[PDB]
């Protein structure tokens, strides 16, 4: 069956994991639990096609440096997450994008920008700001809550759909 | 606020209306009720942006001929629906696409192809067939059920998102 090798990337603490566990296990994780690397495989149906979601959950910062090159060479599509109440995670998006273009020999790589935690009142990252960025990158933007589950399927399925169209 | 002038197009009986009423009124309409033309306006939030969904629901066939040119000149994005158990509605998609390119002076117009009624066992339109078509048009494809509500938000929001990116 078609397999879609997806990897979830972004700054430490932004909800990369809580977002992947909502998809696979249908529940919010409200725990302190920093990822070294996790992987999730799931037979799923998206728009009538039977496919396996092969997802890599990654680390926020760590000695993950050129340690990242290896999985960014193997991922087919990227979820690039920041938190809407953490301005420096929004800003670090440029570093993750460029390194993925660098190891990919590509300016067009399947990707979607995700502003997570849209449930929290108190954002510092305005959606206009983030949607303008997603437009400059030629990237769709989708806000999410791992807490509420708002948009989580929508972010993962839009990315499976960026990969169908490339 | 941003307004997104969307119109729902396709063959008679395919679920264009049931799909629009699930979005606006949160309920399945399981009635025989052929549209001349209906319009729905709704203040909604999509990915943090406050916007009005101005949707035009249209007729399947009728004396709607160059009678369509007028609204296809005014719609910003199109939802192109067929039914997955009705081969000729899948086939009539080419006629709706081309006329929209014709009155639009455009090869790239925001659009998504929707195979509706994915709940019914007994399809005659295979998702590979329809996803290949959506790929040839440079269009995303999303299956839906107005009955179940599966994918309805997903089809309407992906189209609002095609319009953000154009
Ligand atoms: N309210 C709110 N909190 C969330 C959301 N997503 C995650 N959290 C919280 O944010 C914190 C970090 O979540 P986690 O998934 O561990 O983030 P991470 O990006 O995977 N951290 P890391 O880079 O170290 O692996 C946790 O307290 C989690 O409950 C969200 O949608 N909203
Ligand atoms: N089981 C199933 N039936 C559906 C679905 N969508 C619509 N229907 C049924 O299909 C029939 C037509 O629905 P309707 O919304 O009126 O279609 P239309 O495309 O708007 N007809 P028209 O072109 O004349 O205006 C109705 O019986 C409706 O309940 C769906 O998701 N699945
Ligand atoms: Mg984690
Ligand atoms: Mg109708």
């Amino acid at each position: 069956m078609t397999e879609y090798k997806l990897v979830v990337v972004g700054a430490g603490g932004v909800g990369k994991s809580a977002l992947t566990i909502q998809l696979i296990q249908n529940h919010f994780v409200d725990e302190y639990d920093p990822t070294i690397e996790e992987s999730y495989r799931k037979q799923v149906v998206i728009d009538g096609e039977t496919c396996l979601l092969d997802i890599l959950d990654t680390a926020g910062q760590e000695e993950y440096s050129a340690m990242r090159d290896q999985y960014m060479r193997t991922g087919e599509g990227f979820l690039c997450v920041f938190a809407i109440n953490n301005t420096k995670s929004f800003e670090d998006i440029h570093q993750y994008r460029e390194q993925i273009k660098r190891v990919k020999d590509s300016d067009d790589v399947p990707m979607v920008l995700v502003g997570n935690k849209c449930d929290l009142a108190a954002r510092t990252v305005e959606s206009r700001q983030a949607q303008d960025l997603a437009r400059s990158y030629g990237i769709p933007y989708i806000e999410t809550s791992a807490k509420t589950r708002q948009g989580v399927e929508d972010a993962f399925y839009t990315l499976v759909r960026e990969i169908r169209q490339h």
